[PDB]
């Protein structure tokens, strides 16, 4: 399945993107002016941390499926297929929420360096989201 | 299991709380001044909408377990037990994120009426979170 390879690449990319976005958020949280601003950026940080923990479950499960798509003879268990569809659907919403976190940060981090990095993260996530959305829809066969 | 009844009550309460918090957010989003503010409140709305969709899966699964805890003779399937622990753990983080959304709104909605409602939602979620956290920890038996 080329789809499983694409999913593997999309969610590996997004894991690295989370790490780069957390590194960006870290000084902002440590230097926050006042309780509201501190909670806001720490909250987004936590949501992405949670998403990273889930990706470390999803990516290995993609990998089990990939391991069998060269023999290409056995259909996945319907239990396994459903666990993978559930995890992919949840992480589709995670990608969308990440795009919006990046969009929110783009409003607040106006220097050229962070603008450039955030726009790059956003472009990758957008591409990955649109692929995941389309292929999950196509999976009502 | 008194625990399953408590979980049922905590997640039913939080579903109704999401609905009341979304009703609060709705006019704020429709009247938002400018793109940043609109995205911010619409983003929180979406995250709670996503959480509501998951609660409509979790609560029925609690209910299947409850249905058997009066005969109290059959242990759950280990597959069912694990699906319920996974969903409960995810919704523990959802409760925590909801507490933080309410905390963020408490900074911005300063009138007495919305302050009072938000503090009530926050208290219930806090109590429910602390119970879910403690009981999931205790579930390494
Ligand atoms: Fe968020
Ligand atoms: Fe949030």
């Amino acid at each position: 399945k080329e789809e499983l390879d694409a999913f593997h690449q999309i969610f590996t990319t997004t894991k690295e993107a989370i790490e780069r976005f957390m590194a960006m958020l870290t000084p902002v949280i440590e230097n926050a002016e006042d309780d509201h601003e501190r909670l806001y950026y720490h909250h987004i940080y936590e949501e992405e941390e949670q998403r990273l923990s889930r990706l470390d479950v999803l990516i290995p499960l993609i990998e089990k499926f990939q391991d069998e798509t060269d023999e290409g003879l056995f259909s996945p268990s319907n239990n396994a297929f459903n666990r993978l569809l559930q995890e992919l659907n949840l992480e589709k919403f995670g990608l969308h929420n990440f795009i919006e976190h990046v969009d929110l940060a783009l409003f607040s981090f106006t220097d050229e360096e962070r603008q450039t990095l955030l726009k790059e993260l956003r472009k990758d996530a957008y591409e990955g989201y649109q692929y995941v959305k389309e292929k999950l829809a196509e999976i009502n066969a």
